[PDB]
């Protein structure tokens, strides 16, 4: 699908993503929140707040805020490889779940998919949020056990 | 057994719990401390740091110190499922450990089941700090492996 | 091997060691860096940061700029038994990795097994980064699952 744009201004950087990137890999998140892809991008993109990831994702769009090849801090591990060499994808509506979350789901399947292509990563190096921190993300792919499958999905899935 | 009240005040709530709070979950904790339940809370209560947690259990008594249904920061997790949906209950003296210890965690067990047929929280919602951030806690529990049993026991009791 | 003592000037404890220790456990790290054990060092005592370890390794020296009866934060648990009760040591070259970390991987393993019989640190007590706040370190051991051969090879020799 169309990963739509909607970057972070330039002047923010030194909040957002002040560091240069080469990805290699990519890390899954829950929201744990029930706001659309936009919504959750543009409060991202406004607030001064050290917090940041690369693009959300919802039952209908995919948006990014931080370029691919800059650094987020959305995996909570300092200046490890966690927040220095992964792109961060938020998967939508995970508070509440339901058809909205798993639809926002299966578009992230897609999402993961192009941008292992577009920085050849490989399927072994697609993580979660808690590899990196321990942090219980993303909780309902956790608690309902779905990573496994989404991961396969990523891997040899023909969508 | 009785779980005291010694809440915090109203005009902190920003502070110490200011969302309000379905309980899905409880998180146990160890205070790595060797401070009586009365010391935790009323240390809690009382400065300004964003830091809390619903009720404190000793060797002799239990005392909460934040509304049930309010959030306490806690877990770590920022704003994820463990600070957001738990309840957090915290067992006193093991810095040290000891007699003083084990009675506290088994007082912890009435606590907990309390809670459970409160809010009707399953067992298997019934989880530890290191599950929701990673960190070692509850470390005594964690360290010499108590946490299997400690199910057990607040499964029957 | 030898340790040397480019340890942080006793003006600077306040920050790098501002409490005593005893030295109960041994977390290893990796520094996720190309730089040696010396330049590590040499780093962590000359700013005034809040973070520090004992000692950091590499393939050629291995390096103390911590006092070992003395705390370091390194370990991310606030306060608790991984920065309060643990002696840190950091393998360097784990960033590009290649012949220099793994052979300062087998130095570390002297590094570690000296404080064992120095402090009486059982094997068992012997962590990662990891297990005590859940930060993904030694992340290259871990990616690589050279941990469980390590803590064998510091039971042999
Ligand atoms: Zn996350
Ligand atoms: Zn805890
Ligand atoms: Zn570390």
């Amino acid at each position: 699908m169309e990963i739509r744009k909607k970057l972070v201004v330039p002047s923010k950087y030194g909040t957002k993503c002040p560091y240069t990137m080469k990805p290699k890999y990519i890390t899954v998140h829950n929201t744990y929140n029930d706001a659309p892809a936009e919504n959750e991008v543009n409060y991202m993109i406004t607030n001064n707040n050290e917090v940041s990831f690369h693009v959300a994702v919802d039952d209908k769009q995919a948006i990014q805020g931080i370029p691919w090849e800059r650094n987020a801090w959305a995996c909570g591990d300092g200046n490890g490889p966690g927040n220095r060499e992964s792109i961060s994808v938020a998967i939508c509506y995970s508070k509440s779940g339901g058809d909205r979350y798993y639809k926002a789901e299966n578009n992230a399947v897609d999402v993961v998919r192009q941008l292992m292509s577009m920085y050849n990563i490989p399927i072994e190096n697609v993580r979660t949020h808690q590899s990196w921190s321990g942090k219980y993300c993303p909780h309902r792919m956790l608690a309902e056990g779905r990573w496994g499958a989404f991961i396969q999905k990523v891997k040899s899935g023909n969508v």
